[PDB]
């Protein structure tokens, strides 16, 4: 598998809530693209998610200044946060507002990953101000327009899937991507 095949992967075994098997792509990850932060990243989630919360909020901790993943990190140590039997409301609000603070000037990948990550919770409506921010800071990236128009699938509405279809048309004529594909396969199923 290519690097955004195993992300893509690790993203819909979060979806279906296999928490070893996360574990087990992300170790293949770390092994394969280890230089990468975001695997460690998913590494992380894969602990939390099995219960090892602690382990969890320090390979967060490792991580969390990393200019591609800090965002996600941040969004994952709050949710490591509400998952803790004794839940840390402070470091929770901090986490915020560094969420906050970072969200003005975060770079395009950063924006991505917190989408995507809002996106394993089902929090269309948030994910869709991250990749906006996204579109608007990356002068119409296409990876931005294939999971706005994945978010234009997930809410449902039908006019939207005209407009996710030529997205995901607009996406492919630069090559071929299998998310992109499957967004274009998933319009064609909702008509």
């Amino acid at each position: 598998m290519d690097s955004q095949e195993l992300k893509t992967l690790i993203n819909y075994y979060c979806q279906e809530r296999y928490f070893h098997h996360v574990l087990l792509v992300a170790s293949e990850g770390i092994k394969r693209y280890g230089s990468d932060p975001v695997f460690r990243f998913y590494h992380a989630y894969g602990t939390l998610m099995e219960g090892k919360t602690q382990e969890a909020l320090r390979e967060f901790e490792a991580i969390k200044n990393k200019q591609d993943v800090s965002l996600c990190s941040l969004l994952a140590l709050i949710y490591a946060h509400k998952m803790s039997p004794n839940p840390d409301r402070e470091a929770i609000l901090e986490s915020d507002a560094r969420v906050k603070e970072q969200r003005k000037g975060a770079g395009e990948k950063a924006l991505y990953h917190a989408g995507l990550f809002l996106w394993h919770i089902g929090r269309h409506d948030k994910a869709r101000e991250y990749i906006d921010r996204m579109i608007k800071i990356s002068d119409g990236s296409k990876q931005g327009h294939v999971l706005k128009a994945w978010l234009d699938i997930t809410r449902g509405k039908e006019p939207y899937t005209k407009k996710a279809l030529k997205y995901f048309e607009e996406g492919l004529q630069d090559g071929n991507d299998t998310f992109a594909l499957l967004g274009k396969a998933q319009c064609l199923e909702m008509r």
